């Protein structure tokens, strides 16, 4: 039978060098009390002279009570595929651990393929665990089905705050693997192809820890004119494309990242009457989506996690009557699947840390060296979307930093994949343009006035060829930031 | 009824500013006499003071009697999505025309989406054209079905050398477009999902030009120890992976580029008994594949074109009894489809112009500025393959040029997509490794001895962060080639 234990007893099932997979996608759906117990245990081993580090496989980001505590404990032998915690991020950038970010849709199958070793244990947060081994996830799916299948033992965390009435909001499954794989039967963003729970051998459950962990509440989200501008441009562009005949009149499924811009984009879409009621086929469903949903603005939402504030999650749970049939959570293997994304003609909208005049995007490394979060699913989406869009305020640091540079210090998306770029200044449709033509378009429409003439001068430095990159000074902007702290101080005659 | 005309009369149906789509993939399946007649016509307009340039949509590369003649005629207003002709290449690199290379699998649908204007006329090479508008392609498919559907008028070229007995070797079709698209029903590389011909309204055929154009013959293909080495490493790695459990015992579908390395790889596979009889799910089927096919080494071949020498094509046509059911040609929309590639677990092997120590690949720009051919289908494949492999001799120009550099002068494939790199020196499995770990692996296994210590010194230049790129000298190798002509002359203390 199912054995109930403490977070301390559960932590004993994790040993040094073990590879652990965690449930959830973003803090949502992730274990919150056991990982901290592992950390104590890990630290107690360190100061005793004994080594203690585990390999970590997750869906995406985890709370501060996962990566944070584990990172502060210096017990991370390796991490994948996406993170978003300051402690772990520093540990990484200080070269104190091994981190490799992957396209989110690929981790599950690659685990099955045996590309990354063994999964020793799986720690999961649940809304309900049956005696016959049926698991009901909470608010995030990630790689749940795969870690439960591959793990030697499973440590369950039964959260008080998530009701079993949620049953039906998840669509869990895995496909056969080559050479036996069939198609993934989703032709609409609301199609169900799996089960509302994951089935495992109850014998693998080494224990069930009871918890009662509420969602955090929404923390300070001020409005910003630059993002208001960006969000409007996105919405206006899209309606404009439909009437131009480049997007079907009934619109298409959408995908957006998380953040202020995303929020502004969603708000703009909802307020533009020319944008028909739409569905989401995203990664994470945020408050902004729920808000539009209550106004009938968004008809349905497909995602990998429901990452909403406490006020919003309580409203949903109090109204399963309304939300149950409008929200569907899938493993990232499906929510970010190239096959599904391309078939449905999902329109993707993602952010850029920086972009260059030839349409290349950097979404992970600051100055090309410091890791940020991870490529995430921006590649899975951008690459296969009907039309890929990248948004970003034109400048930063009171204008001393330009979001647009001659060449990105780190390439995450290439000229062959980025179709449209949008800032507060306007939109640059890159389709059908060569390098020089898209540079002028990006310069005139997206770049901040303070940097437009300088980037125009970059295109006239005498370089011959398809792409006018000047290897002697393509990184002058980044170099100048390090020297003066203000990229506007660049003068090409100084960098050559 | 079908009207038979000359290449000169046919050329009259093409006007300045018209967008023309051509059939075929690589010279194979492309028109050979009409485009030259357009060129004459174009030149006659130029010297008369009148403008004359057409937009060009093709599958991939075309003969010298297509891009070459058209480029020499300076009648190219814009070109897509891949080219491989010296005249056109120079025209491009001299900034005399607009060229934009795309992921091959995306051109067909994006044309239907309306992303690139209108298709005025389609010039196609045929083995048979029925009176009721049934077209039978020759040796290359490309974007045939799409250009025939979208074009206002069609100019057919009936080639004597290709028999209608070929009927059955093509699988032609197009899928519905979002939001109505269904799955692409190919679960095996030999699955048929379309028709052996393309149906059009005979009224659109403005004329049929009779031709008799034979395949070129195989031209000088000497053996090279470096490629022999590379090919063996690829084959040995693969058998090694199967026994390690990272590739199913019965193997998987393969995809390789064209060239000496590719030929060596195919040969190595055929000669390694631990490599089971396999199938191809490539872009272009070359002589090397046919050779292995006759030895039962390759069981079947799926591709977009059969680009073989005259000796080989005659052997096939004289033995449809053997080849007919073993070769299947598809539109690049299907032969390079992400959905199919990932579902079948296609193992992809492509070349690299250059690669950097962090796993990024450049497959198009020399020194980051001079266009080569185009990204081609390397992205469609690499990105979605079971395991992506990149091959390349370690050096060039008698060792004065290193194929491995600190940072690639042009990014076509990122660290998140490149899984394995192989040179004559060994193989570097990049999976599960962070930037520093994969740099040391690439340095120790793939890099030529003459450059290993220098790239090791690059990793110790004091740079902090996830990725040790030094923006002050990451391009020193390229810069030194331009200064001395020998990258070995680099000394980091000189570039900083
Ligand atoms: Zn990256
Ligand atoms: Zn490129």
């Amino acid at each position: 039978a199912l054995r109930f234990i403490t977070a301390e007893e559960a932590a004993e099932f994790v040993h040094h060098n073990d590879n652990v997979g965690f449930s959830g996608f973003t803090p949502a759906g992730n274990p919150k009390v056991v990982p901290a117990a592992i950390a104590k245990r890990a630290i107690a081993a360190h100061e005793k002279g004994n080594p203690f580090k585990i390999g970590m496989f997750t869906g995406a980001s985890t709370g501060a009570r996962l990566d944070g505590v584990l990172a502060q404990a210096d017990a991370v032998k390796f991490r994948t595929p996406y993170q978003s915690n300051k402690d772990l991020r520093n540990l990484i950038n200080n070269g104190s651990t091994s981190y490799f970010d992957l396209h989110l849709s690929t981790l599950a199958q690659d685990l099955r393929y045996g590309f990354y070793g063994k999964v020793d244990v799986a720690i999961i947060e649940v809304a309900d665990v049956t005696e016959d081994g049926k698991i009901l996830p909470t608010t995030g799916v990630g790689i749940l089905p795969t870690i439960c299948r591959l793990a030697d033992r499973i440590i369950v965390e039964l959260n008080d705050k998530h009701p079993k009435e949620i049953m039906g909001m998840h669509d869990l499954c895995e496909p056969l693997d080559p050479p036996a794989r069939r198609e993934l039967p989703v032709y609409t963003p609301s199609d169900r192809i799996g089960k509302p729970y994951v089935q495992v051998d109850p014998a693998k459950i080494v224990g069930v820890v009871r918890t009662s962990e509420p969602n955090d509440e929404s923390d300070f989200a001020p409005l910003d004119p630059v993002t208001q501008a960006i969000g409007d441009n996105v919405a206006a562009f899209l309606v404009s494309e439909m009437k131009a005949g480049r997007i079907p009149k009934d619109f298409l499924p959408l995908q957006s990242g998380v953040g202020n811009v995303a929020n502004a984009v969603l708000g703009a879409l909802g307020d533009n009457p020319d944008i028909p009621a739409f569905n989401m086929y995203t990664e994470v469903i945020q408050d902004a989506v729920i808000a539009l949903m209550k106004k009938g603005r968004i008809k349905f939402a497909s995602g990998c996690s429901l990452s909403v504030s406490r006020s919003v999650i309580q409203d949903i749970y109090a109204n399963l009557d309304f939300f149950k049939d409008k929200i569907l959570l899938r493993p990232q293997e499906y929510s970010n699947n190239p096959e599904i994304v391309r078939r449905l003609g999902v329109i993707t909208i993602n952010t850029a840390l920086e972009a260059d005049i030839f349409g290349n995007i950097n979404s992970t490394h600051v100055s090309g060296t410091r890791m940020m979060n991870g490529i995430g699913g921006s590649g899975d989406f951008t690459r296969n979307s009907y039309v890929s869009i990248f948004t970003t305020p034109s400048v930063m640091k009171d204008g001393k930093i330009s979001s647009f540079v001659p060449m990105v210090a780190h390439h995450d998306h290439s000229e062959h994949s980025v179709k449209v770029i949008i800032s507060e200044w306007g939109v640059a449709d890159l389709r059908g343009k060569n390098p020089r033509e898209r540079a002028h378009e990006i310069i005139d429409k997206c770049v901040h006035p303070d940097y437009r003439p300088l980037l125009r001068q970059y295109l006239e430095l005498g370089v011959k060829g398809q792409t006018p990159q000047n290897l002697d000074c393509c990184f002058a902007f980044h170099q100048e930031l390090a020297k003066s702290g203000d990229m506007r101080n660049v003068r090409w005659e100084d960098y050559m």
